[PDB]
């Protein structure tokens, strides 16, 4: 069990890493093309596909001049058979504002994973917090 | 068989939402895994584990007829992950009567994750944002 | 055209009359069962069917019979064949507040009508404003 | 009818891209000369004709990348020559400071088949002005 | 001439004050238009809009009000039409019985049909229904 | 019949935004009156009060501006008098290039003299 | 000219009194029928005072008025102008004493032996 | 009495002009040395106008003044009272045209053949 | 010498809060003047303006009230005139029983006539 | 008598306006007291408090100010002391050169020592150092 | 190790239980009399002894008519030898407000324990959050 | 001196309990008749004597349980007959609604040994008024 | 007494003079090394030694030599033997803001002095106000 | 021996506070247990574990001379728990120069827990409230 929960923890860390670096290629590689997302930026609408996030990679997140640290705190992993997983955690984002003063942001994240063709694929996420 | 499964998920999710609406904590526990986790605005950004946190709301806020309420599930999107795993995401509109008796409306976004154990669907994780 | 446009004005006036009265039975008759609606009380979501609207008739507009007057201001009508119409207008709703002071509320309304089996049926509405 | 619903989808997509690209010539091509419009920039008034929108094409839309996405389109078909499409629209843009923002609007657009071509006869938009 | 326009205009205002809707309808063309603050910046046609204010306030209150027509200016265009413009001062009592005053600017257009002057358009700017 | 009043009224509105005081005087009876927000609730008589705004604004600030009369209602009173009432939508650019829109309600009274329509009174409420 | 100035204060004092108690017939006797008035209740317009004030006498009217620093301009045998700060002490329906200040200009004309009020200008309250 | 009323408007018009351009010597010629004034700049006090206004002529003073609805009370051969709304169109240092309204009462006295300003009362701006 | 001015000034202050208009008149020259906030910036002359406040307040609202002159400064000018300036602290109960404290600054000018000090002018700033 | 108190009081105010601290000290008793808004509700003794305002503002600015003494009231108590009370109006220019006006109420007490009047106490209420 | 961390978890649960019930006796029994506390109610001062908390037991917390649930989330326990422990956790308080509407509060708590005479004693606490 | 510092502690504690109990007789007993006081209720003024404080004893302190605690007292000894004690004071009380509140003040109290008895000669309190 | 009280006034005036000048060297000489202080910039805490005060001399009152005047208003002095004194007064600090406008600040000050080896030493201060 | 121990705790806590003041992350790690936990306002009410969260602040905000600062430890209270465990609680006043160069002041309350491992004190938990 625990080895499989650490498997989900690893790929989710890699997923958050592509967000911090702005690596949309690795982000796409880990996401199922038909994934859905509930996100504050989407104004309460469910968004399907990776278009809504590509616009954030191409602009705000590719400004990689700034440094960012994303901490996953106390991830709770639900295993549902050998093929499905759901991980839930508090996400702490450390970044620099305009002027270079360090600041932190909190968001709660639920991410659902399904293993398709022997590879973990991210099929649905839900984030709350600005 | 996936089309029939999606309708099984919608119905059991509908029944979970009405058990909450009527404060039916006996049916709520019937449908929930004992180790289910929850992100909801009432938990102030914390993940709560088990049905302990919700029991306080069933015992002190939800009666089977405390006030009229209408909970609409808008365009649910269902991910089926193999044979016995499902994720359903939907916008939920709540029509309620406020303190002054005025009909109002509230929107929340809900993800609910279900796992089928020994032939029955069990709720294992929910994430609610909004109202 | 002028006789056909006056037919759409008349059934639309009856629909708005049913709303002010609270007569949900006539409102239902004039609306196709699968009508859709954009209106502020839906918080930006498209609602289907008369289901969402029962709660506002049954728990309000029936209330305590205080006077409510509704006016269609200079309606614009688009005729699309002999079986379809779109009508758009400023709606002025006169009402009495808690206190008895006469007040006015403005909304912009788009209402789409379909001629189904002899009878005009309300198929889609879009309201913005108060 | 399934072919018709997809025709309404494509012609509505083409109208949205013409507004996003500031292409007033294509917008005029797809629009009936006597079309009406409820939209926030008109301050709660029904405007008729393309003259009101030409000011926004020439002096604005003709600047920065904009991502206009159509969410969950609902299409009512009234006969073979009339249609009404309603959807939520999410606009992704860069503000004055270049930071990506998102804005939601609800849109109703009514189309009329004229001489073998769909013609935009009425629109209703609620949400934030551009 | 001009004293006849001042006369009938005084009767109309006095009919408004008394809640005398019968004399008001007798003086007003049934197709008159009105620009008024209560209309929220819209042009209202007909007599039913004001009838709501008559039947639920002005005919409801015989409480003392005094209306002053200050230096009316009258344009006579031919023999059968006139336009009178004036400052209107309304003295009245508020909720606590305090005497209050309110200023509005009024334009009123009169058309003599069959020997009797008929009110066909009014424009009021200022405080609403005070 | 009503299309002539619409045409003459649009020309008066164009001459206002083009700072064209000459065309404005040609269409206005010299004894015209006006209720408008800039007059602070007073009735102003003649063409002198508007000249100050023609010289120091509508001319001086000439920029892309579009004025629309929305669904005008015309009262015809004989064959020599007319009252046109309409919502007036002003599309302009603010300092900074951002397109803006302003609404006002306008009543304008016209009188026909020697085959020419003359503007005798206006009333404007809303945006100043 | 302290003698004729003292008469203007006297007749102006009776005007305030007839106002201060709600007596309209004394007011109407002392006021020319074509009297004009600028005052805060007129919202910046010149008004015929008698038609405008009868509403305040039929409805609005422990009050103490006080005329501070009366300055009188004498103008022949027929007219005079008196300007002064007017202080008003009153009970505000809550029992509390309040004080209000207004500046008043009052013009008087003696047409047929009697002084009649011709024009007033009040500001401040 | 439209003839003698037209003269009061004329001399009052020259006063506004002498004020509107910053000419103090014309103002001083037309003003009685004991002229009094209520005006917003006096903060509710009656002031000798000539001593008070010279500061506004030495410092404060594209402007268009307009006298609306002048009402003139004639009072014998020596005095008259003129009341009117005064509209002022000006440039607010930002280039934008603004409009200000004031209500003015002006009392005039003809002592030695010439009309001299005796008392003014302005409110509103 | 200065203790006599302090004593007479305290008595005037006590008579003010006790609604004792009779003792107030005995200590005040009938031609006294007063600058105080209730007079809205005007100088009031005599004893009539204060009587309205004696009848409708300081009497009517008689309740526990303590008035303290804080470190009075006395200017002696001959043997017949005195000016005393001090912070005046008013301890009272509001509606509801809550003890409150108000401050004002007071100048009071006294003139000795026939062996008796007479109050000729006061100036108060601060709490109304 | 009283015109002598008005005279010396005018000189003092004119010394304040000119920043003329030498003439100010000559007119003021070195043990004078003052109640002033700038003192924040405290009684100040001596001349050094005002010297700060002289040395860092009034002697710093020859910018135009005009002071008006309105209807001074004077109490004469014997032969060697006087109290003058008056409204003071101060005309001046602000930062943008706008002419401004300010009212304060002033009481000033004068003691004639050795034939020369000496300022021993002042009380000012109103606007601070305007 | 883990059995000893569950030992600290147990007595800390019992400590929070006395707070929820208002049981000052059991609270005193578990606390060292010389314990210190950093608490928001103490306004940023360190408080020693159990006096500051007794006043809260005797009033707000002994109003046991209301129900309260106190959840200790993800306790992290530091063991420092066999005699000392430090537990840190997020504390969630569920309660009823005036009117009976359920509400939740969050506080972060650090609590230090020392085993004296074979019994765990609470020697120092630090709480943040209202 | 160690005995002296504990004498100052006890007599200061007795003064605080006399204020808390509203015992004006004991307060007068421990206070010098010419004592001075800076405290917020005096609005930033130095008051002399016990007369100012008698108003607060008679009309207030003479109601509800109050917990006045002395935090970290610092005592300066100046000879054998003079002392100055400074401390933070935390007041625990029930407001109008009975809910327990806490208030902080900083207190300096100066004591003088007179005729073999310590006498309170000066106090300075900053913080919130009672 | 009067000569002894004037000695305390003089050394206290020198201390306040050193503050306005920023002369930290004389300020140190007049202060006992272990003096304590209550002042607003300490956020309610009692600070010991001149340590806390170096940061405010060295980084401010030295600054750019703009004028600063300080006045002791009617000081009250308590003499406690021949070796101890407490002085209390309103302090008025005149200063120039950024912009050159003369402004005033008020504070209440208690300063306790100890005669140690011939020289007066400042042993405790308490300041409230600005 | 407890009096000497308390002064050891004060000194090592003083050194930890100056390593933070000068951004000395090499000394900070020397004094901290690798599994130390922290409650601080920057963590938004969350317990952070390890020195990872603080490393971002050393690397981007704390230099050895970025600005003058004075950190006063007010009246520390030290609990000694046996031979090799200590808890120190104190109010901390920070004197800093703000953006405009104005000298300001900030108060925080700090608990720091130390464990003596193989002869050296190691910081294992901190809780900061306030500024
Ligand atoms: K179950
Ligand atoms: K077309
Ligand atoms: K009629
Ligand atoms: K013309
Ligand atoms: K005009
Ligand atoms: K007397
Ligand atoms: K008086
Ligand atoms: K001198
Ligand atoms: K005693
Ligand atoms: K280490």
């Amino acid at each position: 069990h625990m080895v499989r929960k650490q498997e989900i923890i690893k790929v989710n860390q890699q997923l958050i890493e592509a967000i911090s670096n702005g690596d949309f290629e690795s982000y796409t590689k880990m996401c199922d093309p038909g994934m859905t997302a509930f996100e504050p930026e989407a104004l309460g609408n469910l968004v399907e596909g990776l278009d809504f996030h590509r616009f954030y990679f191409e602009n705000l997140w590719s400004r990689n001049s700034k440094p960012v640290h994303n901490t996953m705190l106390n991830p709770h992993i639900h295993l549902m058979g050998d093929e499905s997983a759901c991980i839930a955690y508090i996400r702490i984002t450390q970044y620099l504002d305009a002027g270079g003063i360090p600041r932190t942001a909190q968001s709660e994240e639920t991410r659902v994973w399904h293993r398709r063709d022997g590879k973990w694929q991210h099929v649905h996420m839900h984030r709350s917090g600005a």
